[PDB]
């Protein structure tokens, strides 16, 4: 059954089923990866965004093998289990992404949305091959989210002030620590193209930590974590995770903190995936801190004594949270969140 389940067709569907003519056409182009690409689309008036991974083939794709279906399988589960948790009521957060539907389809790639992909090349450049070369048994996965804004690296210019960096760090702290409670989640790659802002018009945004409810100030903005590709969880002590132990390249990369956390993390779980080290989250809130008062630059800079504070108690997150054991810890225990 496709889509875990929750839609009746059996076995691969064409790409048409995921991607009616009116959706295929409204098709756009807004992100890649080694993984494959990024569409975002409308349908019943409501933007989605759709990424498609191609699977099972022989071919490199954009230099690199095709994941296998169990390969994939861990992406697709923690998708649906991080979704999950904006309805449930313990541990409870709306600051995953949703998952709308996740398919395995079958087909070459769709002409319309090779367009898109030529236009994205035209005007922004990919890294990526253009996705033109595949034939009509090729497999794919294709997961439909919630479109979730655009993300922290495309912003660096955008924000108001570090009042806003604050709401931003608060709400991915208190996500991932719901994460940790309910899941033992490590999401491990959470670079800044992996931090979604939208408009909000909520002035406070609500999450609930074992039974706890509590509220964060927006800002005006809601903050959505995607990209589950390395992550880690476990239900009822079972382990869904991505065993990174004999890769080469992930740990040898440069000129970024983000290939540092690669490394450091590799040190706290002494090469051990499958285990649970929370202490990956309170890194990768360090490179994103670290990337807020770096490569960040904002609007309206700290300009009275009440910004200069803000900024000030910012750089203390910063030179204290290593100190920490989690996300939970952080977000229960420092002063950045009272
Ligand atoms: N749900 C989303 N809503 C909005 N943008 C999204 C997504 C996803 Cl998933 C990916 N991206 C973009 O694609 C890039 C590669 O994954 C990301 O960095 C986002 O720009
Ligand atoms: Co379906
Ligand atoms: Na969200």
């Amino acid at each position: 059954f496709q889509s875990m389940g929750e839609c009746s067709q059996k076995g691969p569907v064409p790409f048409s089923h995921c991607l009616p003519t009116e959706k295929l056409q409204r098709c756009e182009k807004i992100g890649e990866g080694v993984f494959g690409e990024v569409f975002q689309t409308i349908a019943d008036h409501t933007p989605v965004a759709i990424k498609i991974i191609a699977i099972e083939g022989p071919d490199l794709v954009n230099g690199s093998h095709q994941k296998t279906f169990e390969e994939i399988l861990p992406e697709i589960i923690i998708s649906k289990e991080l979704s999950l948790l904006s309805g449930e009521v313990c541990n409870r957060t709306e600051g995953f992404i949703g998952l709308n539907s996740v398919h395995c389809v079958q087909g070459s790639y769709p002409p319309l949305l090779l367009k898109a992909w030529d236009h994205y090349n035209s005007t922004k450049g990919s890294a990526n091959d253009r996705p033109d070369f595949f034939k009509d048994d090729q497999l794919f996965i294709v997961l439909e989210f919630e479109f979730g804004g655009i993300d922290l690296e495309q912003m660096r210019t955008k924000l108001s002030s570090l009042a806003t960096a604050k709401s931003i760090l608060h709400q991915l702290t208190a996500s991932l620590a719901v994460a940790e409670a309910s899941l033992r989640f490590e999401h491990r790659d959470l670079h800044w193209g992996n931090v979604l802002l939208k408009k909000t018009s909520l002035k406070k945004l609500h999450y609930t930590l074992n039974g706890k409810s509590s509220t964060i100030p927006s800002c005006g903005l809601q903050v959505s974590i995607i990209d589950y590709t390395l992550s880690r969880l476990e239900r009822d002590g079972i382990v869904v995770f991505c065993d990174v132990s004999m890769d080469e390249d992930l740990f040898t990369g440069d000129g970024d903190y983000q290939f540092d956390i690669y490394r450091l993390m590799k040190k706290e779980n002494n090469n051990r995936w499958g285990e649970y080290h929370p202490y990956s989250n309170v890194l990768w809130l360090h490179y994103l801190t670290d990337k807020m008062l770096k490569q960040m630059t904002f609007k309206t800079k700290c300009n009275t004594p009440a910004m200069k504070q803000i900024k000030r108690k910012i750089q203390e997150f910063h030179r204290t949270m290593l100190n920490f054991s989690s996300a939970t810890d952080l977000l229960c225990q420092h002063s950045l969140f009272k």
